[PDB]
């Protein structure tokens, strides 16, 4: 009776989102879908136990099976090293997976009509296309302990030349230094994914850089997008009455703030990280956002919950206190992954299921059933009473009941 | 009868802002204040003629005289090189001045009660403390033409070692690479200015970094601020019922978006540039913002108009067409510079004048007299008629009339 779901790579995560991830599988996915599930535990304890090998194994499994669904994980700092008794301050697992797979992370707010926007003018959606490779996420940074020279060198593989640039001569005291890079092929794939997303939505595209300051580094992103546009997409954009334009990043954030939305925003890795959280919050709620890595092969995706592990709710949970955490982004990581799986397999039943679960999630919140964090968006936290929201278990039960109803009606809807 | 103003370094700029700068001096400053004015023409034609030496000379004059007032300038790209027949694609003059002087650029919206905010919740101001030195603004960036290695090396001056790190081995094709740095003393000065700004306003302070990704580079900023706070400011913050907290940049931008304002935000150089424009736009208008570099000596400042040169209005001006450009940020660069000059010289007359001109500027707009760009914030550009605004000359005349009145009444309010 269960839908034959196919092959999916799942990555378990940390703290509150790890608890929610299990509730999602048990209450919303497993009762209706049978999967060939390849499970990787990306919990901080397991990454520590495997010396972060589990992260690389999960990335390789996504390349093989073409669809990954990831739970929010901890990127450890000094406090986490103390808390979990870690061997090393492990690198971000999202950075590791994105650097192995490459591509563009597409992010968009999840809209509920009853959640007020913080930016009045935003009547149409904004889609951010965050370049998922290189820059700060594959950088080499270090503390400069004292006086001395920091230089950056380039040596072509033919061995016939060497270029050395002085970064800084630390004359007195120390500081910090770093090197970072990006690859032309990765930038070209980011450009193609951005232009294709704009044509698919029928919306204009904007790329943001600071090419007036980083004339070579950001200039390369600006030049690659302009060349690909002029040679491969200008006529298709003109036919659809849309356009592509480059903007300086500081100008772009201000223009986005005063716009009515309805555009694709190509962001470099760091800007995509920052501005996707600004835009998600602007639409009403930080936790109400989809995030899907679209790989350059045009076949592989990794859907994820881009927010944190909700440590404050997890601490309350550990103390036996009632908690009320928004599971919607975690649900949409599953639905977006399952919708892609269904498209690859031409599986109509799975495609219907993935869409129905998204509809149920939105319909439940719009009917006034939600978690404390969302109820606070509507009423303001000092005005929220216990009767205004459902705890995490009650909310998951309500979604499960509504999903069973939607699926039962869809089965009855079928012409004999 | 004119106020004895003292020594001020002025830096002339480009296009529409250059015209406005002259109108400000002629109509608002020179009729009331006599200055020992050290003028540097930072117009693109003069920077080209002097091989950018005028920019360095202006920075040295600010170190000497302690107060600079700067007009908006062009940072040239490929199109500007063609337009002005430039010898070189000159570096940002703001970057050059800030790197020579060092310090923190404090940015805050200029509030007019009749200009609608785009972010409803912002009932109190937000002050951004942008670290003015290093990072992207003093980086070495370059195109990687093909396969080869990019490495970053540290050679201690005490010659005890040499550390070489691989940034990237380009195996196929090329891309881009860059080295950047920061200095411990500059970060320490940025921390002191941020804590002192917070204690001065009686508001909490937040520092944003991405230390989970750049563990050493951003970790150093986080550690320096924490050590300075724990040892020198914590008890003072507790006494004023305020606090200091570090936030990850993506979390911070979302937190800022949903807050009610009323905090100091310590931003690294790049974040300060991006977020200052996002925040200025959020308050209602990009062009309504003050920007004052506060140098580490605690005596030197450089006030500036942080927005663009308004090329579109300049093109209309060149064609003999009527224009209506907001001169307020350019006016506040003068009033903030003159107010600092007055504080250094204990000149009550100049301090009174600088404050009166700021009051006149706000009172004029709040009374419904403004330029087309501000009238469009209230009505929407398609609804703006000629009767809704004053052209640039009419607006400057209105301000001049209101300033003459305010000053005349202040003189009459005096007791024998
Ligand atoms: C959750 C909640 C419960 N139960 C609380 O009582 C308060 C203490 C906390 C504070 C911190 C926090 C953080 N994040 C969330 N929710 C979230 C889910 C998914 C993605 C991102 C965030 N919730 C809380 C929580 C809270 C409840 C109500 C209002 C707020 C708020 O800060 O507006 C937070
Ligand atoms: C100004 C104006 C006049 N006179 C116009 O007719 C239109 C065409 C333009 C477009 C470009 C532009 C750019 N910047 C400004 N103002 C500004 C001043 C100081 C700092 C930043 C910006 N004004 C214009 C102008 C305009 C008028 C009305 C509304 C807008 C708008 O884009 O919202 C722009
Ligand atoms: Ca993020
Ligand atoms: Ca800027």
């Amino acid at each position: 009776k269960k839908i034959s779901g196919g092959s999916v790579v799942e990555m378990q995560g940390d703290e509150m989102t790890r608890i929610i991830w299990e509730l999602i599988k048990e209450k919303l996915i497993f009762p209706y879908v049978e999967l060939d599930l390849h499970s990787y535990d990306l919990g901080i304890e397991n990454r520590d136990a495997t010396n972060d090998q589990v992260t690389k194994d999960a990335a390789e499994a996504i390349k093989k099976h073409n669809v990954g669904v990831k739970c929010a994980t901890i990127t450890p700092d000094e406090k986490r090293v103390e808390e979990f008794k870690l061997k090393q301050m492990w690198k971000s697992p999202n950075g590791t997976i994105r650097n192995i797979l490459g591509g563009t992370v597409f992010r968009e707010a999840i809209i509920c009509k009853n959640i007020p926007r913080l930016v009045s003018g935003w009547v149409k959606p904004i889609i951010i296309g965050r370049h998922a490779y290189g820059d700060q996420y594959r950088a080499t940074d270090f503390v400069v302990p004292g006086p001395g020279k920091v230089e950056i060198t380039y040596t072509p593989s033919d061995g016939t030349q060497k270029v050395t640039y002085l970064v800084h001569n630390f004359e007195e005291g120390g500081g910090v230094a770093m090197g970072m890079y990006n690859q032309d092929k990765s930038i070209e794939d980011f450009a193609h994914s951005s232009f294709q997303m704009a044509l698919s939505k029928g919306w204009p595209l904007y790329l943001s850089t600071k090419n007036t300051i980083l004339k070579k580094y950001d200039g390369r992103f600006k030049d690659i997008f302009q060349e690909i546009y002029d040679k491969q997409y200008k006529s298709q954009f003109e036919a659809q009455k849309i356009w592509y334009e480059h903007r300086l990043i500081d100008d772009m954030v201000a223009q986005a703030m005063k716009s009515e939305g309805g555009f694709i925003w190509a962001c470099k890795n760091y800007d995509g990280d920052v501005q996707s959280d600004s835009v998600a919050q602007g639409y009403g709620s930080l936790g109400m956002m989809t995030s899907v890595l679209v790989c350059p092969d045009g076949k592989t995706v990794e859907a994820e919950a881009a927010h944190g592990t909700v440590t404050r709710h997890y601490r309350m949970y550990q103390k036996g206190q009632e908690t009320s955490t928004n599971p919607i982004a975690s649900i949409f990581a599953w639905t977006r992954g399952l919708a892609h799986r269904a498209k690859l397999d031409n599986n109509k039943e799975l495609a219907f299921f993935a869409n129905a679960l998204e509809e149920v999630s939105i319909e439940t919140i719009e009917a006034g059933f939600m978690t404390k964090d969302l109820a606070a968006c509507i009423k303001g936290l000092p005005n929220v009473q216990r009767s205004d929201y459902l705890n995490t278990f009650e909310f998951m039960d309500k979604l499960g009941e509504n999903l069973k109803i939607k699926l039962a009606q869809a089965k009855l809807s079928l012409e004999h």
